[PDB]
């Protein structure tokens, strides 16, 4: 087998051309690019009226922060720049289930976590957890230690990009899970 197995090579391809670093007044998050001028954060990442992104403040037209049918945080926030630069439609990418992996990859990418590749293995649907105080829905779990600044890290299996890091207790990380009628 190659020495650079599949699911690494897809999260790098992933994140060359859909992972950018924001930067919100809370500091600097890795962001999904998903189409268009359409990109994802954390909800608690709060994007404000600009973020700024390689260097550059980028106006934000819009910020929607997503929600299930019974008001439940989802813990995203689906931004819309106002530039003329599209991102790469990834929308295919993005299962229409929420999806579930044995070998998924947390890719995150801040001037703190530089370029950060992490098998971080199953992933595993978990639902209602109340994270720190922010009661979330549909999140998903992963055994890996997790920590301050790797939310919006993007969660990938070979050939899908699955769930958005949003919280950890320790030991282990969550993620907001992604489906595609999100972006559609
Ligand atoms: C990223 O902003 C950060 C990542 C966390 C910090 C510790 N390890 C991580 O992976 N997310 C949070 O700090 C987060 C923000 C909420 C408003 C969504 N909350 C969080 O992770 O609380 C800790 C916790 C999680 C689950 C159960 C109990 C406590």
């Amino acid at each position: 087998h190659h020495h650079h197995g599949p699911g690494f090579d897809y999260a790098v391809a992933m994140a060359k051309r859909n992972i950018v670093t924001a930067t919100t007044s809370k500091g600097e998050f890795t962001m999904l690019g998903v189409h268009d001028n359409v990109a994802i954060l954390p909800t608690h990442a709060s994007p404000g009226e600009s973020i700024v992104i390689d260097g550059k403040e980028v106006e934000i037209l819009d910020a929607k922060a997503l929600e299930d049918q019974a008001g439940t945080n989802l813990e995203i926030t689906i931004i819309t720049l106002k530039r003329n630069e599209k991102f790469r439609d990834i929308r295919p990418h993005i299962p229409t289930q929420i999806t579930e992996t044995n070998d998924g990859v947390l890719i995150v990418n801040t001037s703190k976590y530089p370029n950060m590749y992490v098998p971080v293995g199953a992933v595993t649907e978990q639902g209602y957890l109340n994270l720190g105080g922010r009661q979330t829905a549909r999140t998903l779990m992963y055994n890996f230690p997790t920590r301050a600044g790797q939310c919006g890290g993007v969660i990938t299996c070979t050939g899908k990009v699955i769930g958005m890091h949003v919280g950890g207790n320790g030991s282990h990380g969550f993620a907001a899970a992604l489906k595609r009628s999100y972006f559609t």
